[PDB]
């Protein structure tokens, strides 16, 4: 029934770092050509463009038919953008999954893109400010990592899951390091080659061709991972080296239905098998996952053992020691080469990131059965089905 | 197979008007209760809530989800928003159907909601600017009214259908005259009642109850509209008076199967029968219905002749002329109770208002077959066909 | 020998009021050309402009040379500002008498202006702000009414003259009363037009003449002031009622020795017979004109007793009322026509703007000897003493 | 009659450089603490604080008063600062010489401060902006640097000055040059450690001691002076290389009657002789310095002949030259330590920083007569006459 042809994301960078003053539908538009090329497919038959992306402001009209137009997809298909958070990248793949399932379109490319270094500050000053100071609101901060009903940041939903489960500083700091190593052992490896497509940082005083995940950290230490402070909570748990980080980055899939791939000689990464999304207090948003994979699995039709690899979202160590202690499945096969702590986290591109990351880690392991998921913040989860053939 | 069981709008505000401090997830919140109320199904039931929203900057997190939730959609139901720019409400509608149709839930509320006048002003500056002025850009302007490929405003894009279809300012002033006209009479007549569910304007020195569409203006004249000055082409054709305007507002649908009505005693608003989606030169974005609504007919095995009641969104004058020109529908059957130039238009919520405007007049009129068209900034157009039940 | 050959000041504006949108350079041109005309010197005759000013950011290169520039002065001559906070109008008279005291000019044009209205907002910006929001911060509170020692605001320094010299409500609304309804008699009378220059607000859609004082109160109530809550001091005793408000004027004098006004034929409006300036403790800065007074006095060689006029600025009722009680100088005689709570606060005007008003007041009554005294911010006072020829 | 009794001065800091963070009213607190030292002034005989300064948006209400108190100066002394542009340090010594002339004060401490470095972003927000960006504006420029008459920078005037004398590229280069080497001498043989106090910069992760003016580039050499591109004008002749910087630092004077000099036993600085003040056309604002001179040493009644050395700030070499070339002193008697260009010009200090300047290598030499004088944006000049004791 749906296939997902081809995919490819950019490397995801840091903070205000390699990609620092790129806009996402920069990163976007070489992403979507890359599908395109990966499968042997014209810009000109897409029918549309689906990217997630939380933090626009400023971009310009629809970032995401930006990104189209600049990647060649003519301006006879269509293209939009989507926020469900930090599921944004995810669900976009389901929604053009649902595209074509519906007869509405043949091929769709999804997936998201971001820029958290390019968020502005701003401050809504049609009414003026007759006396007295004002706040210039960080939009990164407002818009995608301050939970709207409570007030704090993500980090404290973490406290907020770490308390609960009874998880302890250094059972996170153990996962985190976990995490850079096996990245960093992925890296060194080439694991990370397939997926990436080298971004062009189109430069002045030379360009500079950017094919790296440049947040991974080689050598991380414990020692250095528990001197770390809390960072949400004065006296919390939470730091850092054990949480995700501020990144950018972009990443999507090609879908088009089964029989269309095979008219067109393509071998799919995979089957979409089914997806869900399922909603949970948004004081322990980290939860988010456990229902979502679960609803997901028995959508499918499969047992959490049926499950051959795992891409379960690395927000914060509290909340992914938490989706696994619940869920039980295996730890060894979830995040093999790393996760978000180490990775990076550009919130709407991030789900369709873990995305490639599941499919070609599948591809070159000959794993049969995947699942990707990750926690949203507001209290849900969104989760994917992905069969080889 | 799918319905539109119930549904309501706020009244449009004029720009920093009646809702000028209204956070558009307030404005949001009260549809989705007055859709739930009106159809006796309750919030607890709703699965996911979906919304079309084009500048939601220093909203906080996703603004789709504080409006479900303060509308008291428990937090296990899922929440999103969406841009398409002038099209997201009416697609909020149709994603929301497709989410039904592959059965990945049963209850939706849908549309659109947008706080044109809380948009804010914004700056990149996580740098740090050494020396000199900076912009503080006008973010409605940038993300919502400018052509991210051209750089100039919907105006212009107006300008170019303009001239292209030679419709003079005469014949625009005279669309724009009788838009007025109608939406006035259809005000008095108590027309727009069914439909506008009344917003309460919290306040401090006193509450205030908005129920009408204050953007209208009563008693328009063609001398008034004759002495404007052309608002984006010092030369042009496009005035104020013309266009339509900038506005807040928020519309919506409870979609569910029409198996499902029937097993509550909802008697449905409509069947949604089909939906399209199609791109076009961002220059002449305007003609963006002329395809999408023709696709719409197709899918829907429809005449354009089979049409009882037609909305085709009123972005500028000369878009809705060169529209009703090219596709030769009756006028008398578009439109019937005024349209976005009188109206006005709340960009992400626009599509949504004019399927209520659509279905509220389908059912007092008793029509059967309808269809609702936008034109979308960057170059694409969205249409729906309804029928009755 | 030094002798005020004439004077001029604008209507004293409310705030975002009248001249809500008139920069301070305009305001003192107007006043620059009227103390010219008004002793029949010619603008190529002056040597040197001095005008305090609390709050030029944003004005652009030192405003004294643009008030001077507008109003014809030739380039040959020189202009400067200067900043002893609401002392800074009064000192300036003091500065450019000392400037012909000493040979280096012989004729000045000196006094103050302000816009608070066009005060501006500000941010450091130019090492960055790595992330999360900043404050931009009202120029008007920051520079010219918050104590630098202390952190807070002026009013606060009069809830503790108030407390320290047992000043009740009762007494400082009293106070403020009797100060709106002199000043609106006088102005009934005609008292303020010789004093007032008209400004002229230039409009786009119609010119606006300015030649009434808008702050003053008409039929200002004891009870309506009673009813008013504490505006500092969440249980204070200071209000807005009893407070001078936050207001837009320019004020100036014309000097020159009296063997030079002798020898055009001018009768002067009066001889500066001598001036002082005094610190006192930034916490109690409204009893500055103690000293101040005392001082001038003494040099001067004169008693309090053969003060015929006296003119004490209004910064706040209980400062004002220390004032009194300490000089002990008949109350009779003091602001005769009203003070600044009814008249109003241009920081860097307001020694001119009360220069003025003693000056046309000792003329129409024929008041032989006076004296002119305004409280500081920061600790300090300033007082000049006037003689008529 | 007066003198200076004694003098000193920070170390003038490069833009975003040592003193990148520190506040004006710092770096003048440490200099009015050195000027007292210097003298065996305690004080508490200080009766007025006199500091020129252009740009104190942000600092607080009046910084001059703020400087005396942290230096210990009783607050029943008096504190004002004003404002003359690039005259506004050598302005401030003249202004306090009249106070101790016509009786007023005894003991003056006088001179600049200016920290260009912490000058403010702004823009008037108080009416709001109800639609379009607008502009944050950078207070440096805006009120420092850019000619409020005809719109351009400082450096056009200085283009202005060039085209006019006809001095080429090579002459200003030149002229550049030997200021950086000469100054550069003058800092390793140890020529500027009598005139500098040293600034504590209060860290966190340490204190930084700064007694070395960081902007004096070592080694400059025509060829790179030579490379440079034209700043203002795209196809000039002023740089960044021939003109001065944008710096931050302090300088003051501590003045008296020479009787009382001569009481305390002190051995002064010299004899203020006398001063001037001139205006000339705003578009040529660097030729000041010509008829500030020549009414200055006429006022002294000198020759320019009679002078053994000065000092002629260097806003530009173009302006440096054409009043070099005027004047027709002999080149090798100014500027002889270097002058702005490579020293620095941090507004409203460089005419108390250049007299500091003046005083200690009259001294060291054993130079009888002096002169000290700047040009001054929107037309002006300051000049001041110096005779040794």
């Amino acid at each position: 029934s749906i296939v997902i042809a081809s995919a490819a994301r950019t490397a995801v960078g840091s903070f205000n770092g390699a990609f620092a003053n790129t806009p996402a539908h920069e990163l976007g538009a070489t992403v979507i050509s890359a599908v395109l090329e990966r499968a042997g497919v014209a810009a000109g038959e897409v029918n549309e463009v689906i990217l997630g992306q939380v933090l626009p402001a400023g971009e310009g009209q629809n970032p995401a038919r930006q990104a189209a137009m600049k990647a060649g997809v003519p301006q006879e298909a269509t293209a939009w953008g989507m926020n469900q958070l930090c599921g944004s990248g995810l669900r976009a793949v389901a929604l053009g999954m649902q595209q074509i399932a519906t007869g509405d379109a043949s091929i769709i490319v999804a997936g998201g893109m971001e820029s958290m270094s390019m968020a502005p500050h701003c401050a809504h000053l049609r009414g003026g400010v007759k006396m007295g100071d004002f706040k210039m609101i960080d939009t990164m901060i407002k818009d995608g990592l301050t939970d709207a009903f409570y007030g704090y940041h993500m980090g404290t939903t973490a406290e907020n899951v770490a308390k609960q489960w009874q998880l302890s500083r250094d059972e996170q700091d153990a996962f985190a390091v976990a995490s850079q190593n096996k990245a960093e052992a992925a890296q060194k490896d080439g694991r990370f080659k397939d997926e990436i497509v080298p971004f062009i940082v189109k430069g002045r005083k030379g360009d500079i061709t950017v094919d790296a995940d440049e947040y991974i950290r080689h050598g991380a230490t414990l020692d250095s991972m528990a001197k770390l402070r809390p960072a949400f909570d004065k006296e919390g748990t939470v730091t850092a080296g054990n949480a995700s980080g501020l990144n950018d980055g972009a990443a999507a899939a090609l879908l088009m239905s089964e029989a269309e791939a095979s008219r067109r000689g393509i071998q799919p990464l995979g089957r979409i098998v089914s997806w869900a999304t399922v909603g949970v207090d948004p004081k322990v948003m980290g939860t988010g996952p456990i229902p979502a994979s679960r609803k997901a699995l028995e959508r499918a039709g499969w047992k959490i053992g049926d499950l051959d690899l795992v891409e379960a979202n690395e927000a914060f160590a509290a909340q992914a020691c938490a989706v696994n202690k619940d869920l039980g499945w295996d730890p060894s096969i979830v995040n093999v080469n790393g996760g978000a702590i180490a990775i990076g986290h550009p919130i709407g591109a991030s789900g369709a990131r873990i995305l490639n990351t599941l499919l070609f880690e599948m591809k070159r392991r000959g794993a049969r059965k995947g699942l990707a998921t990750l926690c949203i913040g507001g209290g849900m989860g969104v989760a994917m089905c992905i069969e080889s053939l």
